């Protein structure tokens, strides 16, 4: 089995922000199997670090994963993960921004957005309106 | 053996009648089905109890088939998680109705903006004043 470090950064802009949380992660544990490192948002389910290791707990690859801090691994939903590692003889360990919830606030609004769009409802104007203020 | 499961829920107390209705209803969708389970909650409730010992049960390989009405049912974030975790233990996803019913999401974008306004303040961001306007501005 195999002991996980995994690292994430909203932006690509945020490449230096995520190795230094790697060397974070590196120092805090020195024994680990692998990294594993994503740029994006933890809304993103198609996150490719992500996933190879979503698989990789399933497949039994994986007795811990590290998680520089919350939410690194998702932004919703981590009670199944929870589950899903506490059958899977796995052990999630945290060792402790605005913008990324709020950034993560704005997408949802706008894929919720696209919903109301398909719905013809009078709502539509209202969420617009939100998130236009929300990035101003 | 292998198990297939109806699973019901609706958000409010008020639509009681309603989930006796979405149970009948898959009923008549499948005809063949083991065991029902039933929530009362939000679908971003991870707590709610049906979901979580039928998602328990899935990691325990006694499922094989699980049915809703619509995804919205499961959850409204992170289906896909459910649908990785139900590929590595036999298990299928059927989905009755594929939509979003729009009653049923407005809701949950209010509350998903409540959250979020919470958290602002308590970090006192910067941003926060607006988001309350927009749950207003949301519930009509």
């Amino acid at each position: 089995r195999k002991v996980i470090l995994y690292a994430r950064v909203s932006s690509s802009t945020q490449k230096d922000d995520l190795v230094n949380q790697v060397k974070y992660l590196e120092e805090q544990v020195k024994e680990y199997d692998q990294v594993i490192t994503d740029i994006g948002s933890g809304l993103n389910m198609k996150r490719k670090g992500f996933l190879k290791l979503l698989r990789m707990i399933l497949n039994n690859e994986v007795s811990r994963v590290v998680v520089a801090y919350p939410d690194r691994l998702v932004r919703f939903g981590f009670e199944i993960l929870e589950e899903v590692c506490k059958a899977h003889g796995c052990e999630i360990v945290v060792i402790n921004k605005e913008e990324e919830l709020v950034e993560d606030l704005v997408s949802i609004l706008v894929s919720f957005s696209g919903k109301l769009y398909g719905m013809r409802s009078h709502k539509y104007e209202k969420v617009k309106k939100c998130v236009e203020e929300l990035k101003n």
